[PDB]
């Protein structure tokens, strides 16, 4: 079993902290603790690397201004995740999992609360891009697929990606999807976002969840019957993780 | 500025241990953090005990139900909270507002997480209590009265309390209006829950908003208008007060 590696991001460009994870962190006047305002960003390591680090950095930004958080400084959180990602893998060590947190801080001083940690990829994760994921359609082993009657919205922590020919479509609503069609199209796949209907997953060459931790697995099951298999499906698997990489 | 009391409640009849409320007390993997699952109850704390504490012991356990969380043994939780009162009012005191917070915990360990914190009651609740709240009706200085066009539905943190003659009436949906009602009773009030209009409110003798530990306020504005003043307003103070004591 790994060790987590924690690191305490201070906010206004103060230190990098790294945090024992056996000790506790959090005080309790927290606005983590306390039902206050947070947000959390989840990234992908690997080989050295935090992976689609801009895109993530991107989206942290726009979660923290919805929630009128003070900014996050972007090359603080980039350096000790770097940081973090240099400890993980100096010891002994696999694909990891990263996620920021920051929260609103503590009532008593007023500054924000920030901190990452790199976990391993969990094995439930490894074994389902090997060997796919059985999905529940349900209104607005293991997943969930949104739907309106007919329509697809989205998987329960992923994007539903359908496959036809060259053609990749997804449904109409994130860094999965813009990091997907920006390698993808640069390979010749016609990308595009549509009103997917439940008739247009079963009518796709192959259907697939991705998320940038996960990242592509095969839906094999919607509640029920063989969503057939492509002879392409290598070439997708290898082309939807160098797009998440 | 009074110093914090915090509580560590151990789940499956553990230990309660003081926490210092100048160090870290909670984990990085704790579901508190990591969008887990988690419940609170605040009581009013005060003269040397918790207020309703009954009916905030069952809300509290309906609530640890609903989510899955290992039932709370109320009388460890009562007995912690008494030991924090008798520590809070051994300095060095008035009263004060207690939260218990109860979460799945540490994903390491399995064993839920549970603490209580009691704090003064802050200057802007005992401000209030004297001279009003300044109300805003919106769909579902300083609260909001959710509602559906004409109808009433509930305060932001609060429930909506009219008096009209000895008749007390409610919106249809707690704590407050179980304790309220009660009392109320058998002082002779005529109490009901009803499907209240906004014309309802300004028809009233008196609207209020009553909450554990706030307690009863008068709503002296609702988008606008003076919102006229009782003969009976000392006593409708006194019967709430009591009634949530």
């Amino acid at each position: 079993a790994p060790t987590p590696v924690i690191l305490i991001v201070e906010p206004y460009g103060g230190s990098i902290r790294q945090q024992n994870p056996n000790l506790p962190m959090v005080f309790w006047d927290d606005a983590a603790l306390t039902r206050g305002d947070g947000i959390f960003e989840t990234l992908l390591i690997r080989d050295g690397h935090a992976c689609n680090v801009r895109r993530h950095g991107e989206r942290f930004k726009a979660s923290a201004a919805l929630l009128g958080l003070p900014e996050p400084i972007l090359e603080d959180w980039e350096k000790a995740t770097q940081m973090g990602i240099e400890s993980w893998y100096s010891h002994p060590a696999g694909e990891a999992s990263c996620t920021w947190t920051l929260s609103r801080g503590r009532s008593s001083t007023g500054l924000a609360s920030g901190w990452l940690t790199i976990t391993p990829v969990s094995s439930d994760k490894l074994a389902q891009r090997e060997h796919g994921v059985s999905v529940m359609t349900s209104s607005r082993f293991d997943d969930v697929i949104f739907t309106d009657g007919d329509r697809v919205l989205e998987g329960a922590t992923s994007t539903v990606v359908s496959f036809k020919g060259d053609k990749i479509r997804t449904p109409s609503p994130g860094t999965t999807q813009a990091a997907l069609f920006a390698h993808a199209t640069e390979k010749g796949w016609r990308c595009k976002e549509k009103d997917l209907s439940i008739d247009d997953l079963f009518g796709a060459d192959s259907v697939w969840l991705v998320s940038s931790v996960r990242g592509p697995v095969r839906v094999t099951r919607l509640d029920g019957h063989k969503l057939r298999k492509p002879d392409n499906e290598k070439e997708i698997k290898a082309l939807i993780t160098k797009a998440l990489g």
